[PDB]
């Protein structure tokens, strides 16, 4: 294809590094949006085969390298040692643009699952602004879908193929260390997390219909998976899930398994040093956790499952490639 660049909203003032980056390497937005429209035109798309889903994952690779140092990097045989300062770190959208001579397809079905033909269709210099928010089992931070859930797959029957569910209703999740220093929680509203799993069966029994529906706690795997994981603030979290992925779903009814208290699941988390990289196979480690609360409060807008009569799908991730096709799913660049 071609090289895209990025338009940020971005303050050259701000200490912030997602901000430092984008001002260091993305051209300012265009405040007036340039779009066609052109429904009739027909575009085949596929999420799961789409360059620009490459060329961010390297931009997102070359932020963090340049924004959140480890005071170690172990990969291969090889001990990198950089200065790991604590820093200021809240993810801004960011826009992938086309250059001249080339544009960006986007995808208009508001219930298009992300590959095949896609009847309206829309002419575009720019994506919407997308958060680069990396994290496994619950994509933060996304972008709703707009009329119903929307399941994607590579390819359903092939369950080592990610399952990404694009919800319609976001979903409060709270993580807080409140003022051991490693320890954090976080909290969730059972009725809307209810709701929200009663509704994704729903959908997941229409692709699998005779079978009846199970949410269970991520199996096994590197902690960074096996848990939710995701830096806020700056520290890396990684919170408990067994009471969250946890419940049946059978006869259009959906109970939840898990344990809550007074209607609100809490996980626990631990703030971990050692790190195994999403970037690439390796492991990094950072300084000890900065001091006073620290605290996310952020949208679940969308899962990351697996799955393995009864057909029960578990969280997963570990392709940190899979967040940005969530949110790129529906353009193509072209011409
Ligand atoms: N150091 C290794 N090994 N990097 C390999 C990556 C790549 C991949 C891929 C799969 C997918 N599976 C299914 C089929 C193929 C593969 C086999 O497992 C799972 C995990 C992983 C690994 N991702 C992570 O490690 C990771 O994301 N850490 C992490 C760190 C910080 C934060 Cl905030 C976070 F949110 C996460
Ligand atoms: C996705 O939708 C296309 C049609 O738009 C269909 O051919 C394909 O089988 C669907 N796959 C999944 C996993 O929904
Ligand atoms: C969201 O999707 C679900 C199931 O696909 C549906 O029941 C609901 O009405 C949709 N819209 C919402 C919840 O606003
Ligand atoms: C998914 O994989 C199965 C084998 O696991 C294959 O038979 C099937 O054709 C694949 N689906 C698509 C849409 O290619
Ligand atoms: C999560 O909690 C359950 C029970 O509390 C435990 O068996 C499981 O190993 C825990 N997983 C992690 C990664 O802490
Ligand atoms: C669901 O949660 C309960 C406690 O909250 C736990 O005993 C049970 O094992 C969990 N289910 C699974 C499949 O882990
Ligand atoms: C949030 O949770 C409380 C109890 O945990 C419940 O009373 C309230 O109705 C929930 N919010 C919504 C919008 O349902
Ligand atoms: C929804 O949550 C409420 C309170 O948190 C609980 O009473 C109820 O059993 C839940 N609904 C389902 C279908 O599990
Ligand atoms: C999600 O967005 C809110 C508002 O920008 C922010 O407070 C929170 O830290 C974000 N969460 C993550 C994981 O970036
Ligand atoms: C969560 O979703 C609401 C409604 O979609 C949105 O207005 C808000 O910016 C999002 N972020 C937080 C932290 O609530």
């Amino acid at each position: 294809k071609t090289t895209l660049f990025c338009a940020s909203d971005a303050k050259a003032y701000e200490k912030e590094v997602h901000n430092v980056w984008a001002t260091h390497a993305c051209v300012p937005t265009d405040p007036n949006p340039q779009e066609m429209v052109l429904a009739n035109v027909t575009e085949n798309f596929n999420m799961w085969k789409n360059d620009m889903v490459e060329q961010m994952h390297e931009d997102i690779i070359s932020l963090w390298d340049e924004s959140l140092k480890p005071c170690v990097k172990l990969t291969g045989g090889s001990a990198i040692t950089q200065a790991c300062p604590k820093v200021s770190f809240d993810p801004i959208p960011l826009h992938y643009c086309a250059p001249a001579g080339f544009a960006i397809l986007k995808c208009n079905n508001k219930t298009f699952n992300g590959t095949g033909p896609c009847r309206n269709v829309s002419t575009v210099q720019c994506t919407h602004g997308i958060k680069p928010v990396v994290s496994t089992q619950l994509l933060l931070n996304g972008s709703l879908a707009e009329e119903e859930i929307i399941i994607r797959s590579e390819n359903l029957t092939n369950n080592a193929k990610t399952i990404i569910v694009h919800l319609n209703e976001s979903v409060n999740i709270v993580c807080t260390r409140p003022n051991n220093i490693r320890q954090a929680h976080c909290n969730i509203n059972e009725s809307k997390w209810n709701n929200t799993l009663q509704k994704v069966g729903e959908e997941l029994a229409k692709h699998f219909p005779s079978k009846t529906i199970k949410f269970e706690p991520s199996s096994g795997g590197d902690l960074e998976i096996t848990t939710h994981s995701f830096n806020c603030r700056g520290e890396f979290f990684y919170c408990n899930t067994s009471d969250l992925f946890n419940g049946t779903y059978r006869n259009g009814t959906y109970n939840h398994t898990g344990r809550s208290s007074n209607g609100t699941i809490t996980l626990q988390c631990k703030i971990k040093q050692i790190i195994n990289m999403w970037q690439e196979v390796g492991r990094a480690i950072y300084a000890p956790p900065i001091e006073g609360e620290i605290t996310c409060n952020s949208n679940i807008t969308g899962l990351l499952l697996l799955r393995d009569d009864t057909e029960t799908f578990r969280p997963g991730g570990g392709d940190m490639r899979d967040n940005w096709r969530s949110e790129l799913y529906k353009y193509k660049v072209v011409e």
